């Protein structure tokens, strides 16, 4: 594998092996194997982090790039002539980002360190695409724009949207086309509190807030919508979140 190195742990699991002394250029070895397919480099730093390159039995070129400080990978596929990206996976704290692109359209998974996921299908050059989040006990369904990912949930004829910017902020509003004036919701989103206030009525009804883990919880104002009661319980299940659109 190699002679006089030692091995260094990566993001994703991944490993590089690294010459424990240098050549006479001052450099060190790197080698790596991912997937099956050995890549081989060397580097400046005796760390680990580089560059590292192999070619698959398809003549496609592979490249794996290893930050300063071993925080971040980005593993490369590359057509044979190695001027056309075919896939692109970065690692960084347990996080990933696949994007693959062909017949000009692309297609984007986030894998966030939690489990849960942000999946893009069908990108185009405008920007827009379909987008999907896979939370713990429920999927969201939505679209993508160049300005913002939308995802949708509707119950009657309320719409319940979670607006993810390309920044990754979340931000939630609602919709609602109930003809009745007593029982139509509206909502006024916080974002220093990351709650979701619904109102009917001219009474506030509850306060839905959306967690730094990617979670849901919903807590109930009082008959008069001038205090919260009991205790936020957590959202697991889609018809959940449907329940409190009623």
């Amino acid at each position: 594998h190699m002679k006089n190195s030692v091995s260094v742990d990566l993001p994703g699991s991944m490993k590089v092996l690294v010459s424990k002394s240098s050549n006479a250029d001052g450099k060190y070895d790197l080698i790596a194997t991912v997937d099956a397919l050995e890549l081989s480099g060397t580097s400046d730093k005796n760390n680990g982090s580089g560059v590292l390159e192999g070619v698959k039995a398809d003549a496609s070129k592979v490249k794996l790039t290893i930050s300063d400080d071993l925080g971040q990978t980005t593993l490369e596929v590359f057509k044979s002539d190695g001027s056309t990206l075919v896939s692109k996976k970065v690692t960084s704290n347990g996080s990933s980002t696949e994007e693959k692109s062909s017949n000009g359209s692309s297609e984007k998974i986030i894998t966030r360190a939690d489990g849960t996921r942000l999946e893009y299908t069908g990108i185009k050059s405008d920007g827009s695409g379909k987008a999907k989040e896979v939370l713990k006990g429920y999927v969201l369904e939505g679209t993508l724009t160049a300005e913002k990912t939308t995802l949708v949930v509707k119950e009657g004829t309320v719409t319940l949207s979670k607006n993810i910017s390309k920044s990754g902020e979340v931000s939630v509003e609602l919709n609602d086309t109930d003809s009745s004036a007593a029982t139509k919701k509206t909502a006024a989103w916080n974002s220093g509190t990351s709650t979701l206030t619904i109102t009917v009525n001219s009474k506030k009804t509850k306060d839905l807030v959306f967690t730094s883990s990617n979670t849901i919880t919903v807590q109930q104002y009082d008959s008069n919508g001038t205090s919260l009661e009991g205790s936020a319980v957590e959202i697991t299940k889609l018809d959940e979140i449907k329940n409190a659109l009623k």
